[PDB]
């Protein structure tokens, strides 16, 4: 009936810091699926699903 | 029936600093899905399904 | 009945720095998807499905 | 009698990300020496004293 | 007589990446010497002395 | 009478990251010498005195 929010953080990042020192770096996909490399990432859904870094095969009926 | 809100962050990103440094980079796909070097990403979904790096084979019926 | 928002901060991305020193950056694909670099991206949806980076293969019916 | 140089760094700096995020920031120097934020420099000195960040109250005689 | 350098580094700084999230930050001196906040410096330096970060109160005679 | 260098790093920093979340951070001098804060410093010297992070007090005479 009162909602008082205040400073309430949801689905947050802050303060990150990454090097990344790579000489090689390969990703050979075939009829797949493949997420590589998230960093950093916030969301936040109402009434819904929600995914971040989510991968299938493949959906068949 | 009263909702006051304040200073409430929601899905949020916020200091990021990277460094990436690489010599040789690849991605070689056939026929699927490949997400790659997703960074410093935010969103936020009323009564909606939310993906942030989502990835698929293929949808078949 | 009485929304009081104030300072309220939804799909919100600031403060970034990135460095990508990188000598070679190829991406072959064949018949799909690819989805490659994405940074500091920020969105909020209101009734209705958001993706961010989103691949997919092909959709058949 | 021969040099033969190739490639050779001296002095360098490269390759950096920083993010500084301050809300308030003071300096209050009387009668001295403040040096701040000294970020990313470099040099290369023959036959000379050579200083980055260097502070000194007074020199008398 | 022959000096083959190749790839050969010196006072070299690579690959930082730093995030300084402060409130308040502040520095007050009086009659001295304050060095503060240094970060990816480098030098080289041939037949002389060489300081980065020196500090000194006052140097008299 | 035959140097043959190659790839030979001196005096080198490489891949740092650092994060640093201070909510208050003060620093008061007064008539001395205060050095704060170095990170990723790199020098060499030849035939010299070098110091990176050197604090005196005073030098009389």
């Amino acid at each position: 009936v009162l909602y008082v929010g205040s400073k309430t953080k949801e689905g947050v990042v802050h303060g990150v810091a990454t090097v990344a020192e790579k000489t090689k770096e390969q990703v050979t996909n075939v009829g797949g699926a493949v997420v590589t490399g998230v960093t950093a990432v916030a969301q936040k859904t109402v009434e819904g699903a929600g995914s971040i870094a989510a991968a299938t095969g493949f959906v068949k009926k």
